[PDB]
């Protein structure tokens, strides 16, 4: 077996056995940082001992549930395979959009010697999520720091768009014009920006006001970014031995569904590997090109669901109804460095008391809970 493949075998075996321990963070450090993240949620004029018990329970619940994000798992894979410094450089490298057929990624792989290179690809899937409602609100009741994000807001004297991140965009009209639009619209709580009867066949003055706001917004759409992160994952392509066929392995977590450990325990990496990298890329290109909800949902579920949940993952309420796009970035891996990083993680794990891996994970969890509780009690007196 090639050194590059040993990286995959060891990363998979270690994640299957040790789960959360693979981050390498000492349990006391994790527990203290959990406490400090919980402090802003404790009302200090209230019952302190009861709130602390509540916050500790909430976090320790999450430690036994699928609460690893896809981005966290990708960050861990990249740090283990690249080391901290090079992973930081990888993080600042730009993503490239996958071409409509996937050719740009396919040709990069064809231009690399399968026997001579170890490749790590990081993928990001974005969904297109523009605002869909207009909110009319008096200036007195509008706080841009608290207002719901990804909506257009019409005040007496301002027309705003608050984006996904909470950035506040003045859409242009002056006070006189905003006042006019404000008083031309009725008193409903919200108004749709997508109504095709209102937009194409406007027949009331309110229809014309809303349609004018939509026009104003559409005219400057290149100021905004409507895309938001949907999923993150990595693919590792280790060097081949001799004339052996090149193989790829996808790695991921999916918050609320499964952790990276779950993923490896289910062998969905090996399952998907068997379709071949070319077919995998082709389906990704379809994912980022289709307009069909059913086809988008089916591919998303096939590639990214917890194993065995492919039929439900994107069913009904969870259908993928918005456009998606796929972007990627790629780097070579030094297998000697990756195997050294993995061995140093193994040495950190080996120091935890516990006969079986499951015993060591429980030791880690119990020490993080103790550290969290003592740190919370200390900080609050």
């Amino acid at each position: 077996e090639s050194p590059g493949f040993m990286v995959h075998k060891k990363l998979k075996s270690m994640s299957q056995s040790y789960g959360v321990m693979m981050t390498g963070v000492p349990a006391e450090v994790l527990g203290q940082m959990q406490a400090e993240r919980s402090i802003p949620s404790i009302n200090k004029t209230g019952n302190l001992k009861q709130q602390i018990a509540k916050e500790v329970s909430k976090v320790c619940h999450m430690m036994t549930e699928p609460t690893q994000s896809c981005g966290q798992a990708s960050n861990d894979v990249c740090e283990l395979l690249l080391g901290k410094i090079e992973a930081e450089k990888f993080h600042f490298t730009k993503y490239e959009a996958l071409s409509a057929d996937g050719d740009n990624l396919k040709n990069v792989l064809e231009n690399t010697a399968p026997s001579s290179t170890n490749l790590l690809i990081r993928f990001e899937i974005d969904r297109e999520d523009p605002p869909i409602v207009l909110v009319k609100t008096k200036n007195e009741n509008f706080n841009p720091e608290t207002a719901v994000k990804n909506k257009i807001y019409l005040l007496e004297n301002k027309l705003y768009f608050i984006d996904k991140m909470g950035n506040l965009f003045n859409l242009g009209p002056g006070k006189k014009k905003c006042t006019q639009l404000f008083n031309a619209i009725g008193d409903s709580a919200e108004y749709s920006l997508c109504d095709p009867f209102v937009l194409e066949e406007p027949e009331k003055p309110e229809d014309f006001a809303i349609s004018e706001i939509v026009d104003i917004f559409n005219e400057q759409k290149e100021r905004f970014d409507f895309w938001i992160g949907s999923h993150s994952f990595t693919i590792y392509i280790p060097q081949t031995l001799g004339e052996s066929p090149r193989q790829f392995y996808p790695y991921q977590a999916y918050f609320g569904s499964h952790t990276l450990q779950d993923w490896f325990v289910s062998d969905k990496d090996e399952y998907l590997s068997r379709i071949g990298i070319d077919k995998y890329i082709e389906k990704l290109a379809v994912l980022g090109k289709t307009t069909n909800t059913k086809e988008r949902s089916d591919i998303y579920a096939e590639f990214f669901s917890k194993r065995g949940r492919e039929a439900f993952f994107c069913a009904h309420l969870n259908e993928k109804r918005q456009p998606l796009r796929v972007k990627f970035k790629i780097t070579e891996i030094n297998p000697e460095l990756a195997l050294k990083n993995l061995q140093e993680t193994q040495e950190f794990i080996d120091t935890h008391p516990g006969e079986n891996p499951s015993d060591k994970v429980e030791n880690y969890r119990n020490r993080a809970k103790l550290a969290m509780t003592e740190h919370l009690e200390s900080l609050l007196d």
